[PDB]
C-alpha cells in the first residue's frame, strides 16, 4: 500500500471591515481574515497538505477557498490518491472557535467526499504570545495522509 | 490497512514560581511553563495528535486534571476504544533555555510508559528558535507533535 | 506494514554576509541564514523529520552544533549521511513534504531546484519529494524579514 504524508501551513492577518471565515464557517466578529482569496487559512492549509501528500506542488501553483479545496480533491483523486484523513489545527487568540468545529467539519468533509469520521480540527489559543497571541493574525495547520492507487 | 495521521501544537509561557515540567521530566530552572495543568506543553500536543488522528477532537473537547501523564494515559484509552492502535510518536520542543537534549531520554521513558509503546516508537527532538520571536527570547516553549495510527 | 511518521522544524536569521541555500539551492540575496553549519532551514527540517520518523533522536545528537567538524557544513552531506543510517536502521522513505515560510526573497520559482537536491539526496523519484513556499503574510519576525521557517514530514516503512 503506497501511503503518503502532507502537511499545511498558513497565516492571514485580521484587520476591521473583513468577516472573519475559517473552514468556510463565518463566525461573527469585528474583525476578519485579509488576502486576495476569503482568506480562509485553515481551508488553505488542507489545501497545501493534500497537494504535498500528492507530491503536486502547492496552493500558489494552482490557484472561494471550498471551491479551491474542491478542486484540490478533484486534482488528488486525478492523480490516482484517495484521502485517507485530514486533522488541523486552528489558532486563534479569539473569537471562541468551539461552537464552530462541527460546521467547518462538515464543510471540509463535502468537500473532500470523507466521512465526518475522517476529518478532524482543533482549536488552540496562543496563550497571549506573539502575533497570534495578540489578535493580529490567525494561524491553521493540517496534515493529511493518502494512499495511491 | 486503515492508517491516519494526525498533529499536535502547544505553547505556554515561562514564569516564575512554577516547575518546568515537560514529557513528564521535572527539569530543573529559575522557571516554569504557565497554564491551568501543570502546563505540560510537549505531552499536550502529543495528546492532541493522538486524539486528532483519531478524530475524537482535541483537548479543550475533552479530563479537568493538572497532571498531563494522566491526561495522556486517559487519552491512550480512548484511542485504544474507538478501535485504533498508535504506530508512532515524533515530536519536537523548542525552547531557548534551559538546553533540553540531556532532558529528552526520560521525556521519551515517560511518554513510552503512558502509550505503552516501546521506546523505538517514540521520538523527542530539541531544538531552540535562534533568538526569533517569544521564543527566541526566552519567553515561552512550543511543542509540535505527530501521531500515526492504525483503526483495526 | 510497519509505517512511521516524522515531523521536523527549523528556523534561521537572515544576515548580511553569509549565502542564502535553502534546499541546497544558493540563491541571490542580500542576506543569508546564519547558523552553525550552512544554516540550510529546509534541509534540517527534512533530516530532522527523517531521525524523527525512524526513532533516531535529531540532527543535534548525530551532528554536534559545537563540534568544529560541522562549522559551516554542507547541509546535503549530513542529509544524505542522515538518509543512509534511517536506510541502515531497516526503513524505506515513503515520501517527504515540507513548507519553507519567508517573506523574501521569492522562494516558488525555486522549489524545482529543491526538489530535485532533495531527491537525489534521498534516493528518491521525484514523485516521492515536495516542498511548497509560503510568505508569513507580513505578520511577526517571518513576516518583516528577520529569519526563514521551514517545515518538514516524513513518512517511512520499516522493514
Ligand atoms: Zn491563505
Ligand atoms: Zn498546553
Ligand atoms: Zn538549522
Amino acid at each position: 500500500m503506497d501511503v503518503r504524508i502532507g502537511q499545511g501551513y498558513d497565516v492571514h492577518q485580521l484587520v476591521e471591515g473583513r468577516p472573519l471565515i475559517i473552514g468556510g464557517v463565518t463566525i461573527p466578529y469585528e474583525r476578519g481574515l485579509l488576502g486576495h482569496s476569503d482568506a480562509d487559512v485553515l481551508l488553505h492549509a488542507i489545501t497545501d497538505a493534500l497537494f504535498g501528500a500528492a507530491a503536486l506542488g502547492d496552493i500558489g501553483r494552482h490557484f472561494d477557498s471550498r471551491v479551491l479545496l474542491r478542486a484540490c480533491a478533484e486534482r488528488v483523486k486525478a492523480a490516482g490518491f484517495t484521502i485517507q484523513n485530514v486533522d488541523s489545527t486552528v489558532i486563534a487568540q479569539a473569537p471562541k472557535l468551539a461552537p464552530h468545529i462541527d460546521g467547518m467539519r462538515a464543510n471540509i468533509a463535502a468537500d473532500l467526499g470523507l466521512p465526518l469520521e475522517r476529518v478532524n480540527v482543533k482549536a488552540k489559543t496562543n496563550e497571549k504570545l506573539g502575533y497570534l497571541g495578540r489578535g493580529e493574525g490567525i494561524e491553521a495547520q493540517a496534515a493529511a495522509l493518502l494512499v495511491k492507487q
